[PDB]
């Protein structure tokens, strides 16, 4: 039987590398995507229609799923798996950025976050370790707080500096809960904000505790992709070497291959579900709007490489028929394909870091994407 | 290989009939119910997902395909089945019906509707034909009118006295176009309200000019079960006994029932899907709302007997919380629930006809699907 987490590296090139995590509920090949499963579901997409894709685990939201359905409730049914029928490893978030990004209204303490719903709850390292329990997730989260960018270096501080008390108080709430420290694993997250030695200062802080897997917080808030590959430059290299780097809430394409280059294994993001849906198609030309009238009547699938079933059967002017007119299977076509999409770029990422070519393919894809 | 069209029927109980139509594209089992694929596609549901619920044949509206995409552009792209991917038979509508239930504005006259669009529009007998004939229709339906319940037996007689003209005259258009004539079908349509002397003129006409199916048309518009199933009875041995009956629109599962036990073969409705979008689950033993709070915590399927993938994986409390949610894969479970509920139903009726136990099917069907 498979241990409760292990990570293993294959292959390296520079500063990226390729393996595996071996987990209870299945094996994750890294660097990884994460579909994103919001409340229960990867929106429009059956679970079996998630795995054809490639995913071998996806993210649900804490914040989401402890409103609607409830945690309790997921619990009382079974756990988030059983519930969702999805059988493979999820990670769960902590809750700490979404309560700050969609609550009414929130009041931040030492304590935690209480917060008005979208009724009156509450987040605390505690409450979310809990919460994540009672889903049943794999992979947990340490409850954090994503500094807001642009943030002066004292606030970047104070704040990076109550993140790390609390990720102490996530690891003492994990540990004490038997069945999830015997089943389940634990990430801790690093802030700082732009800064590089309150980077560092976290990066102590949570290697000090220990973790079995580190996040690089308080990116994609706004700060633009130089802006973000700057601070990755320092920040990937100061955790620790031989556990898997996690980027999340990253991103576009090139945003993924770019911080492969700078250590990072694991990402997840709504982008290729919420744009689906939207009508945006990842293509390795380059991003399409297939509502645009110029494929009212063009026979092409969405990608003329692309080995999903989409693009087996179903024409772009077909596509653009069914988003143009409102159609579920449209929001259902769009997703599949850029889930699968997706799922190809880290295979071939994976495949070219296994080969000592990825250099040469981040090179080549930039120059087609972008052409 | 198939032919253009037959008919055979392989067993009666009664009025009640069980058997095969062959075409080209592939058979048809009788009683046949017909999924609606509105504007080129089941709503929710990919073409095999409907194939694997047992549907052999479904439904497209000439009215919706012919304002979006537009019929000259399908035929363009290939036809209606390369466009949406589904290879079986699919009969039209004729747009006789959907112009003066959803257009904005209608003129009607002899030679046709003129209407605008729900951007100005035709519909007469030849255009009709010619629409269907754009798409590729297998089944193609006489353009008729539907007589508005209540009729005065005036105004339904000069409805009726039109629509037989207009048969005849869709009946010359469908022949002059040898493509047409030589792969696909062509059904009239039974018009005369509920008065019998007039439903026999309309039979009369009907099969003088000749038809390969007839459907009983002018039902299902607000006159309830009891008044339909009495139009029934005199209406549908009237018709020609060696080819098809079809009752359009109709219907709940207890209507269908009631109908095949009056001698009707096919039937199309949008209750399985749309209803099912809506929350409304069928089971045998009646329909359920989904939404209600009573099924938050039940972890038993939709339905306790059907076959369906959707009740072997997901219970009725994951289905609650995706409605509620508004979730797209809420969606998609309901109607693929819906629409294979629905096709299990007329293989029982076909199984109980071919077995001689019909008559006591329908008695325990009622009996449970009423308690
Ligand atoms: C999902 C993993 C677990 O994350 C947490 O428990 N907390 C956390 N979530 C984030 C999410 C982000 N999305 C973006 N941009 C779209 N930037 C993000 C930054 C953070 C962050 O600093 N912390
Ligand atoms: C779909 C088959 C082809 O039908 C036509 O070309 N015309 C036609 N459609 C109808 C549709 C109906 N729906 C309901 N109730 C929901 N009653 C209906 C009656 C008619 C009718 O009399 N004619
Ligand atoms: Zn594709
Ligand atoms: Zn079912």
């Amino acid at each position: 039987d498979r241990p409760r987490f292990s990570f293993s590296i294959a292959a390296r090139e520079g500063k990226a590398r390729t393996g595996t995590i071996e987990m209870k509920r299945g094996v994750i090949r890294t660097p990884a995507f994460m579909p994103v499963g919001t409340a229960a579901t990867v929106k429009a997409l059956k679970p079996e229609t998630v795995r054809a894709t490639g995913a071998d685990i996806i993210l649900g939201n804490t914040y989401h799923l402890m409103l609607r359905p409830g945690a309790e409730r997921i619990a009382k049914l079974g756990g988030l798996h059983s519930f969702m029928g999805w059988d493979r490893p999820i990670l769960t978030d902590s809750g700490g950025y979404q309560v700050m990004s969609l609550s009414s209204l929130t009041k931040q303490s030492e304590e935690g976050v209480t917060f008005k719903s979208h009724s009156r709850h509450m987040l605390s390292p505690e409450r979310s370790i809990e919460i994540q329990h009672l889903l049943g997730s794999d992979i947990v989260m340490a409850f954090d707080e994503c500094t807001p960018y642009p943030a002066t270096p004292s606030r970047a501080a104070s704040s990076m500096e109550r993140s790390m008390r609390w990720a102490k108080r996530s690891r003492d709430a994990f540990d004490s809960r038997k069945e999830q420290a015997e089943n389940a694993a634990l990430f801790g997250i690093q802030q700082g904000s732009v800064f590089e030695n309150l980077r560092q200062q976290s990066a102590d802080a949570l290697a000090e505790i220990g973790f079995d897997g580190y996040a690089v917080g308080g990116l994609a808030v706004g700060e633009g992709q130089d802006e973000m590959f700057r601070v990755l430059d320092f920040s990937v290299p100061m955790l620790p070497d031989d556990k898997p780097h996690y980027l999340m809430g990253v991103g576009k394409p090139d945003d993924i291959v770019g911080a492969v280059e700078r250590g990072i294994d694991m990402f997840d993001c709504v982008l290729p579900t919420r744009s689906g849906r939207n009508g945006q198609a990842f293509t390795w030309d380059g991003p399409i709007n297939i509502r645009n009238a110029r494929f009212s009547e063009d026979l092409k699938p969405l990608d003329s490489e692309c080995h999903c079933a989409v693009c087996q059967k179903w024409s772009r002017a077909y596509i653009h028929h069914l988003i143009r007119a409102g159609e579920i299977l449209g929001a259902m076509l769009m997703t599949e394909h850029n889930i699968a999409f997706y799922q190809q770029l880290m295979q071939k990422i994976r495949d070219s870091i296994s080969e000592g070519r990825f250099s040469q393919f981040a090179q080549d894809f930039r120059a087609r994407y972008f052409a």
